[PDB]
């Protein structure tokens, strides 16, 4: 497997902005670090920010995507990981989407001095359902994506970008299919697999850091339910913020408002 220093080149490594204040930047399913390109100059005047591309995003050569490596979630953390340690960055603030939100919960674990706060965006421990907890999937319709991503890539993308979305921002929609598109078919499917593999809910308590979790008015991947249960079970202190906008990408669909919730989150750490 890469080392640190070489993943600084494969994932397209990127650090902007002034100061000894870190933030990373880590992306969700789907998109690239760019998909953070609207807020990042709401961050770089008062932080260092750091950016790059999870392994599986459409902008790293598709020869790096191990499937071997990379069924687990552990194995994206080792990268994140493993830039921060070549970067010699001993203490950060971490904001994660989607399943890099997963990833820093597993990451502040693995580190705990290393992650002075987090904030999680679209944040969910675990997405199927389980008697008293809420997820929004069930096994068959976790299923039925899997069949839709295998049969026709194509058409089951132009159809969740706008759900992914949720509100009507046309510009958002079209930014975000193409990175959907830009992804190879099968390491699409694969890391939505390894996603709905995931269950974090047995390690939150470990969690130490504290927490910023970020929920939206509605979100077609996680409902409104998990952010509470995110409070009640991570082990460190956590609040919740809301954001007054619809959909799961309000970095690409609301970045003034996402931005003054991160400016908030990040102040102090």
């Amino acid at each position: 497997a890469p080392s640190g220093a070489k993943l600084l080149q494969i994932l397209n490594v990127r650090v902007v902005g002034n100061g000894d204040r870190v933030v990373v930047l880590s992306h969700g399913f789907g998109t690239d670090q760019s998909a953070w390109s609207r807020v990042l100059p709401y961050l770089t005047r008062d932080h260092r920010v750091v950016l790059y591309d999870l392994v599986c995003a459409g902008s790293v050569n598709p020869e790096h995507f191990d499937f071997r490596r990379y069924d687990t979630l552990d194995s994206y953390v080792d990268d994140l990981l493993a830039i921060l340690d070549a970067l010699r960055i001993p203490r950060c603030a971490f904001v994660g989407h989607s399943v890099s939100a997963m990833i820093g919960i597993l990451a502040s674990i693995r580190r705990p001095e290393l992650f002075a706060k987090l904030v999680l965006i679209g944040a969910s421990p675990r997405f199927l359902n389980d008697n008293d907890y809420h997820g929004g999937f069930e096994l068959p319709e976790i299923q039925q994506v899997f069949d839709a991503m295998a049969a026709n890539y194509s058409a089951w993308a132009v159809g969740y970008a706008p759900l992914a979305v949720g509100a009507d921002v046309p510009a958002a929609v079209q930014e975000f299919s193409r990175t959907l598109f830009n992804m190879r078919p099968d390491i699409s499917l694969h890391v939505c697999r390894t996603v709905f593999n995931t269950d974090l809910r047995g390690v939150l308590g470990m969690v130490r850091s504290p927490c910023v979790v970020v929920q939206t008015t509605r979100d077609v991947s996680v409902p409104a339910s998990v952010a509470a249960y995110l409070r009640a079970h991570l082990g460190g202190r956590t609040t919740v913020e809301f954001l007054q906008t619809e959909g799961h990408l309000p970095h690409l669909s609301a970045p003034g408002l996402l931005a003054q919730v991160l400016r908030r989150a990040l102040a102090r750490y």
